[PDB]
């Protein structure tokens, strides 16, 4: 077994339990600006993500019968869909929109609803419909039907509540915490794409085409350790389908010069086309979005970084997981980050 | 019946018959960018949609790999494809790469192309293969294999070539154009998203997500007039599904009658509830008037010259008004007005 | 446990690896035509499984699509397919078209090819298409791509090359070996055919349709010892997804009651150690090849005979499944077994005993 | 403005008869060919029973399924090869001990509800999951109990003896009394992917007992149609039946398209887009397109050519205009111009053909030679 | 040891039965049922033969797939009601006369080859696209002459005539010697979704026949299984015991989330959300015949299974009552095992 050693922490907020369903992409997203209310000076925050998830879903709905089916309909997403719902639909407490509360329970459990709106949504975009009914408003009857599905399973949104006293709208409670889209990045580093540009990641969860910013693999693994070591967290998308990374709250990336995770061992650092390789052959897909706080070593010296799950807190760890820098260089898809987390010179090529 | 007169047309080249491929989005824009050659004064041009059609399949393949089948794989395109086209792989004239060369004909027919190359796409994109194998210098050979099948039904592609007495490759050939792809905007006509900005339209030809600008209806036709009358041609992508053009060589709304004006939400309505999709690619040359005053734009199609008016037909305005998806027109098409309010310089 | 004695073997080249394929067909089938060539002082070979694997599934992706798809597209074979192909397509040394070279490995998977292959074959074959395409010397392009997509993933087969000083073709090289197929026989015993005649094996893997002689189930294991102790192999196909063939490296037939007779009324050691085994008579062997129990010809090389502690006879199975396992990739195989589950084999005609021959009216 | 026909030379046939709703050309066609050896040799008239030998060949193709799985498909269709094995194999019954029709009230077969059960029978077993199927004490398939039990129950219980004409017979000693010997009869193809001069199993999925053809360069191999009508022989015939020159009205012809649209008055554009009916392609004497030895290879390897039905070539004739004709005995009844007669034009038998059985003595002397045939 | 049962009450069963490799459930219990039913009445001891009534079942549910088009599901289950009916209907045959396996050289059942080509051939004909069902002509349907024929090739021909102890019978005349009568025993469950002391049926897929239970309120209900064993009668028992655990050490009983444990008790509305909910289906049929008590003093029904002997208790096993009040789906029992007043809420005479 390991033993590990924190080098360097930043605040979190507590572990959240995302239960069954893919909702991990918003449920991070709002871990990391939870982290970054914190360190704004804000204070604590939970926001709702059911609220974005409901309006999310009715987009992607939207998306795939306007590409008859090619947008897979599906509970993933990214990161940018919590970015941009939070400037386009607002934000609510959790308070105003608590998973579970509609089939009494407290946790989500979504894969009665997606049955449901799965079938739908296809029976729509992938059928033979010719021509889809409406009413004297030019409504579609399809999107009522598939809003008030989600709302039977997920809640209604609130358009109007009460918040320590002041009340608010979705929107106005947004500009509350003073949180903008541009202040955040995507970055990512792949070779299919000449470096320092802007392309959208080539994965279904993408469907919005949310663009993100191409680093070479040391300038890219340069970020996430200065943005630890200045201060900063950072919203964590990667591949976690790997013999590496365990249920026992480690992810490593062992070699071939040795029980390869049971116990600390040699890692293999990867170059970059070994690396683009896992991503065009499918050894390295759009698994999961956590949040990154930190830097540990274990009893060996060797290098960790400290994730935040939305698994709950029944682990090891009590939901928090050990990603090795040799796994997280391999297997990271992109990461969001603040650009003050970025150094100077990074930021420098190519960037505002 | 229909009884027309031409107000005003700029010149074309000839036309081509695409025959049996969905291959319209290239072959439009050629005849769109062949226009264009003439306008600006470099001559007559033959461009070789093959060529383009080639390497634009091999990109939507692993367009469809990289998102396990979401981005569909057909043989459909978009106006974008041959401007992303031209400025990444380049152009070759007619002759250095035919349709038909390969199974003894001289038009397309690409149905067993498609059925073969369909079946390999998916059973990458939407088998169970967990990892796709590589060459020792990391090259896809599933990449391999549908380059090597889209050669045997299409071509090989030049490498280098001689034209006119001078060598070029597919670059040096297209940078001889002179043709910029910055030279060229999309346009189109919605309410779900807001006026004056630009997104991609949600069809799934359009897998490379091209931004248009979003205008007001209104305006929208104005660049139609303003580029006619002004000497630009368009590159037209409209639903032609329920014309019935393939009877006269005319669209409307067989004596010519008064034409529903449509509003800007009965056409977003058709939109949103399928009865506007299927979006085809072809040119709008010119304006002309029937016997009775009504208006329309002469259309140049690639299905050959076995029709009525010879491959050419006709589109009345208020047709054009409704059942347009995007057009592409040069940036010195648009009125002074409407260019200033998208920021375009 | 148990423990062998070799009564007598015949050499055999190295122990093969063909990993992921179902090429088991060619391997065995070359493991057995390397030890007829070492036995006709030969020397040691090492032909290219990879060359005839591909030349095979060209045939084979032919026949799916002149018969509409009935001919399934797969990767298994036949020994008839190597003995065919030898004759008709030349064979390649080793080094001329080697597993894995496509794809920076040493040893095959197929499983990518195959996902990409069976889809074209399928589309030709069992599609909508009412007029494939040809060039101008009417030479289908469907073919063209089919073998592009091979060349792809296993190699191009080599026009020409050198060996050992002398250049060959494909073709030349097979001169090379004094081997002619004429000299090979199959042989198979069943009763839905009469003894004695030839008839194809009814096989997914026998789309040629090779003939087999029909024998009496008791000479035709004649021919196994004959063939052996007179310094043949035999080309061995059948049925190893029994009970008794296991991955220890025993292939056993045992008889489950006369095991349970010894101190007990069990509910446990039936293939670890010496067992008495069933004998099957010519009406069991049928009835499991006919109600499915006898299945999957997979293809291995038989070359030494064997006893165990208590005497026990065992032929000597060379597999090619590499040399990680007990014996290094050498099985053995209970006469009683072989007996029962065997589909075919492929001899040298002159490894039968003279009035089998005579019977079957081989010359 | 048709066609009116003149026969050159016919050979006696017996009555039109109707397959009515199944895919049994091949035995029909092969027992219209065999009446007319029977006829030729001097025996006279037989109605020989196609129920009874479609039976037991329906029988052997379900179990040639099951052994391979599946890839042997399983449908109504067959060969000549079939019909001749099968006389041997099984024997022949006269047309009264197995009528179609009469399990099911009818005269005429409608085989429809019986391949749904019998396919979804076999498909159960050939392709399914079943690791082991069951089996009675004496080893007999409990599958092949209920397959056979099932094609009893929609096309009759088939005789083991009857009386004909006074004499008891089983199927085997009926069969010996017609003398027929399916040794006499050779089946002749031509194609080149194969040698000539050779014998190939044709690769097509209603030759699933993989029955061997002679193959001859397509000249000699059409002397063969002549040399056996002009000297009292007839032929079984195999041919793609699926082309526009094909037609409900008895006509088979295979016109060139070029020509035609030459002799007519529209030039190529406006021929295009005229009318089907304005054409008169198939619906008067037209200039044939007559095949090479590739054109025809060509068709076969891309799909145009397939095996689509068998009839009975018994005579020659010719149109009012001279063309020569081939008379063709179908088994689609008599409805239809001709009476159940067609007439192919020797191009469109050219080019069609997929596989022939005559009589060996029906070859003429120099080419029997080269087939090695004594 | 776990659990150590001690016998309250339990009334004469017959030996264990194995069903082996088929869905006849239904039928097993149901003889079980019977055969206990005959020896109470004291006309002793009984072997029925499932066989021959699962062979007639068949071709009635086959029958009723055809022609609702598929609606009915065509399979190897079916009901109590299924064997009542088709006692008064075909006439039942002892054992010997169709045992298990005797078509394919077994002892025991393995109906998965009849399935095979069985569903195939029903759907077939009621899922397919014939327009025209053949007939001969006496206006018999060919399609039931070919699903019969292969019934009988698997699972034997049906006697006409049989002798039995020295007397001679038919199917019927042997169902009339044993002087059961289908009108002596009433179905009964427990649900919500229809009226207390009202019939309905199941709306369950082998009870495609649609017999009729008696609704009863849950307190009620269980008042029945206690009457009928503590007065000598047994159980036809029906429910789910998919996640039991009956199969590991021959006990079920209710989860609250081996040993004895504390038992859930649920309500009428905990009862009904999960047979609505589909956490009780599989309706899956044994007989009740007797009361036991582990070693903490908890009650049990005990259970006679129709799968062999080899099992902890030698083919029995025993529910907690609360199990069997969760759990249940319907049961059967001879009207005289009712207690009289719920007799009379009924209307039964
Ligand atoms: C990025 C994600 O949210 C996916 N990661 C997860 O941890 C969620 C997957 C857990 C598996 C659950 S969700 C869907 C399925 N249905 C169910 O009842 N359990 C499964
Ligand atoms: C915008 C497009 O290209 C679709 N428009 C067309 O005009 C395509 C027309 C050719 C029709 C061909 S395509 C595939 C199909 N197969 C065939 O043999 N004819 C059809
Ligand atoms: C006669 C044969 O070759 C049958 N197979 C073997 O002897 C052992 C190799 C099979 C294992 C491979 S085959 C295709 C499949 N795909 C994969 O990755 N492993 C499997
Ligand atoms: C060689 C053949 O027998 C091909 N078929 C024919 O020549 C005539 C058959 C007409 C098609 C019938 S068969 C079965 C199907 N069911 C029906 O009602 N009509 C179809
Ligand atoms: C109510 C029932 O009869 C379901 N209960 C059972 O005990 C049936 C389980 C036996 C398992 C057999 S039956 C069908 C399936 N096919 C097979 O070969 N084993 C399975
Ligand atoms: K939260
Ligand atoms: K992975
Ligand atoms: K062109
Ligand atoms: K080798
Ligand atoms: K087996
Ligand atoms: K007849
Ligand atoms: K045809
Ligand atoms: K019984
Ligand atoms: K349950």
């Amino acid at each position: 077994g390991f033993v590990f050693t924190t080098v360097k922490e930043n605040p979190i907020t507590s572990v959240k339990n995302q239960n069954r369903a893919g909702t991990c992409w918003c449920y991070s997203s709002y871990s990391f600006l939870e982290s970054e209310l914190l360190r704004m000076g804000k204070g604590e925050y939970d926001l709702s993500e059911m609220f974005t998830v409901y309006n999310t879903y009715l987009d992607r709905a939207d998306a795939a019968v306007r590409t008859h089916g090619d947008v897979s309909f599906s509970q993933g997403g990214s990161f940018y869909d919590a970015l941009y719902g939070m400037e386009t639909f607002g934000l609510v407490p959790e308070e105003e929109m608590r998973p579970g509360m509609m089939y009494a329970d407290t946790l989500s459990n979504h894969t009665e609803l997606s049955a449901l709106t799965d079938a739908m949504v296809a029976a729509i975009a992938k059928g033979k419909l010719r021509k889809l009914q409406s009413d004297e408003n030019n409504a579609m009857l399809w999107k009522k039907a598939v809003a008030a599905v989600h709302q039977i399973y997920l809640g209604v949104p609130p358009e109007k509540f009460t918040y320590k006293g002041k009340e608010y709208t979705p929107k106005s409670f947004f500009e509350s915490t003073g949180l903008k889209a541009s202040d955040y990045v995507s970055l990512t580093s792949y070779t299919h794409h000449p470096f320092y540009t802007q392309f959208p990641l080539e994965i279904q969860d993408n469907w919005r085409h949310g663009m993100s910013y191409n680093l070479p693999l040391d300038e890219f693994m340069e970020v996430f350790d200065n943005a630890i070591n200045t201060g900063y967290t950072i919203a964590w998308g990667s591949d976690v389908s790997e013999s590496g990374f365990t249920r026992d709250g480690v992810a490593v990336m062992p070699d071939d010069e040795k029980k390869l995770n049971t116990k600390p061992q040699p890692q293999k650092w990867c170059t970059q086309a070994e690396r683009q390789l896992a991503y065009d052959n499918y050894e390295t897909t759009d698994d999961h979005g956590m949040q990154i706080y930190g830097i540990a070593k274990d009893q060996e010296g060797n290098e960790y970084y400290m994730v935040k799950n939305s698994w709950g807190t029944n682990s090891k760890y009590n939901g928090i997981w050990y990603a090795s820098k040799a796994f997280v260089r391999y297997k990271t898809m992109n990461i969001v980050v603040h650009k003050d987390a970025l150094p100077k010179a990074i930021k420098a090529k190519l960037g505002i």
